[PDB]
């Protein structure tokens, strides 16, 4: 029913009930976005704990399979897998004192002995990774303030900045440079007042606000100094998922040498190339950016130029668990 009644009722509800109602919460689409990926991290915790598993074998295909079923209820939203591939990534990290000395290995991974009083490698190896899973959701719940505490770098004095679409996370940035910058906002949406809540947290922390007409957006860009863009995804060849209009918005910056900054924490990264329909634009509207339109990807890491993309990727994922498509 709630997002937030989900999430109380996950400790003490069984694991395919908790399942079954995100995925419900998931096709309904009353979990959307960022939070979605928090709620993937949770229930893949839920079934690291409570799934029957006793070798990492079979830890990784509960938590593949679960991980696919989510995907399929929101095939729209990358981060869901974004998200199954870091825990499947930590899982193998953590399986790599009792288990060094013969004895105590044996002992350990046997089910009758009595340190299983489940073997206790099982047990030790299912605490370890359940921590992880919380710092993923740690990870995931501070990017927007991570990302934000970059913006004085990002934002100078006087700057003319046109936030196309802002999303959350664009809102928190600039609501953060706000206090530490005097700037001025340039609100445009080619999908036609709007963002009244937004002006009005921008106005009184001293920054000015702009509304443009749906017409004036191509007229407008050589005015600005830079564009801000928030990321549903990004691809491994530094392409972006992004709003429908987006594009149009990325080009017309490219052609007047305005930087085009694309937001987006790492949890965000996905570990593919962008498929054709993306290119398309087909893949509840977005738009897809060619790498040569972005300049600079500000993560939660900090700004980053496509260069340091593979790097970042190779950081956060393992081979194996990237390269195919989850499925049930």
């Amino acid at each position: 029913p709630s997002l937030a009644t989900w999430t109380k009722s996950l400790r003490d509800q069984s694991l395919e009930a908790s399942i079954e109602s995100l995925i419900f919460l998931l096709k309904r689409r009353q979990v959307t976005g960022d939070e979605c990926a928090g709620a993937i991290a949770q229930l893949l915790r839920q079934v690291v704990a409570k799934s029957k598993w006793h070798d990492v074998d079979q830890l990784l295909y509960r938590v593949q399979t679960a991980g696919a079923r989510l995907a399929r209820a929101a095939p729209h939203e990358p981060v869901i897998g974004n998200i199954v591939r870091r825990v499947l990534g930590l899982i193998r990290d953590e399986a790599s004192d009792i288990a060094s000395d013969a004895a105590s290995d044996i002992q350990s991974k046997s089910m009758f002995n009595l340190l299983s009083v489940q073997p206790f490698s099982v047990h030790a190896l299912r605490s370890e990774v359940m921590d992880g899973i919380e710092e993923i959701l740690d990870e995931i719940n501070q990017a927007d303030d991570q990302i934000a505490s970059f913006a004085e770098i990002q934002i100078h004095p006087g700057d003319y900045v046109l936030a196309y679409q802002p999303s959350k996370t664009v809102e928190r940035f600039l609501v953060k440079a706000a206090s530490k910058r005097r700037f001025t906002v340039i609100l445009a949406s080619l999908n036609p007042q709007p963002y009244a809540a937004l002006r009005k947290k921008l106005n009184a922390a001293g920054v000015s606000t702009i509304n443009l007409a749906s017409n004036g957006l191509m007229a407008y860009i050589p005015r600005v100094n830079k564009v801000i863009f928030g990321a549903k995804a990004v691809y491994q060849n530094g392409g972006l998922l992004v709003d429908s209009g987006a594009c149009i918005a990325a080009q017309a910056a490219h052609e007047y040498l305005k930087p085009v900054i694309a937001l987006c924490g790492v949890y965000k990264f996905c570990p593919e190339d962008p498929s054709d329909e993306v290119s398309r634009g087909e893949l509840t509207t977005t738009d897809y950016i060619p790498p040569d339109l972005v300049d600079v990807y500000l993560t939660n890491l900090g700004p980053q130029t496509r260069h340091h993309l593979g790097g970042i990727y190779a950081d956060h994922y393992k081979i194996e668990d990237i390269g195919f498509s989850l499925q049930v």
